[PDB]
């Protein structure tokens, strides 16, 4: 599981 | 601007 | 699962 | 999943 | 711009 | 994932 | 700007 | 300018 944002 | 995913 | 906006 | 905007 | 994937 | 914004 | 996984 | 990746 995993996740980013900018 | 952002994703996730599992 | 995923999923991704901008 | 992918996503772009500008 | 922005951008993202996963 | 991955992001990015400019 | 940030992102997490595991 | 900002960037993430996991």
């Amino acid at each position: 599981a995993g996740a980013a944002a900018a």
